């Protein structure tokens, strides 16, 4: 039904095409994935989810043991935008934009319980307007998040909040804030937060910046699955060193969005209303197609 036009890239998953709809000229982004039938009800369910900030599901496609998940296309990513913005970076203005228009994705899909678990600058989606979306929400549920893509590349651990690395099973809306903490830090400083290249580098790296965690941070997270007494200890930074210049609203916002707690940690609704919303604005981005 669909002719390939090019290459989207690699997801977790399996590969991402733009393609031709051979019949109505419509562009759309193909994802292709035999598939157990509970990721296939959990799949078709994401249908309904449907929001601005979200990448719209326009079809889900089981054939030939094989699984297609059409999409809406959008021509770029924020991964490529930082690094072609690597030598003046992102306006605050832009960035400020980005960040309220994605905490708008997760209240929505918080508020229907659905978390997407895997937030990275590759799968935030910008178009020209100035919009930018959330792609691949729910399909970590769906499919679990492994260590290796189809391709055997390496599942990045950058964004990955403190809980799953220590190892809970039972994570909360929160981890998605945490991740999209680490995705703001880095808009503003042009650099990753936390680039860690196993789980205990991860951990380690988040340890320094943040302080070793306790029970006076965090109750219960000693009795965690991979809590070791044996971590080295130490101490917090100050935010004023980590993201540079961004402003005291700003600050304090991000310090929100990385406490150790998940309890404690800002809600996507909280943080539409934090002081650093106060003056927001959609700008456009300049995108070179
Ligand atoms: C599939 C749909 C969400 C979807 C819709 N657009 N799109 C883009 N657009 C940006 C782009 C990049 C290169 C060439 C043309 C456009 C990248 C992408 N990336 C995949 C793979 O890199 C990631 O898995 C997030 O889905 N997935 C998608």
């Amino acid at each position: 039904n669909f002719q390939k036009v090019e290459k989207i890239g690699e997801g977790t998953y399996g590969v991402v095409y733009k393609a031709r709809n051979k019949l109505t000229g419509e562009v759309v982004a193909l994802k292709k994935i035999g598939v157990p039938s509970t990721a296939i009800r959990e799949i078709s369910l994401l249908k309904e989810l449907n929001h601005p900030n979200i990448v719209k599901l326009l079809d889900v496609i089981h054939t030939e043991n094989k699984l297609y998940l059409v999409f809406e296309f959008l021509h770029q990513d924020l991964k490529k935008f930082m690094d072609a913005s690597a030598l003046t970076g992102i306006p605050l203005p832009l960035i400020k934009s980005y960040l309220f228009q994605l905490l708008q994705g997760l209240a929505f899909c918080h508020s229907h319980r659905v978390l997407h678990r895997d937030l990275k600058p590759q799968n935030l989606l910008i178009n020209t307007e100035g919009a930018i979306k959330l792609a691949d929400f729910g399909l970590a549920r769906a499919f679990g998040v492994p260590v290796r893509t189809y391709t055997h590349e390496v599942v990045t651990l950058w964004y990955r909040a403190p809980e799953i690395l220590l190892g809970c099973k039972y994570y909360s809306t929160a981890v998605d804030i945490w991740s999209l903490g680490c995705i703001f830090a880095e808009m503003v400083t042009r650099r990753a937060l936390f680039p860690g290249d196993s789980e205990i580098d991860q951990l380690f790296r988040i340890f320094r910046t943040l302080g070793t965690p306790d029970e006076v941070v965090w109750p219960g997270v000693t009795s965690m699955p991979d809590y070791k007494p044996s971590f080295p200890k130490w101490a917090r930074q100050d935010f004023s060193k980590v993201v540079p210049p961004l402003d005291e609203d700003g600050r304090s916002l991000l310090s929100q969005m990385l406490h150790y707690d998940p309890n404690k940690r800002i809600s996507a609704k909280a943080a539409l209303a934090h002081p650093f919303f106060q003056d927001v604005t959609k700008p456009v981005p300049h995108l070179r197609l």
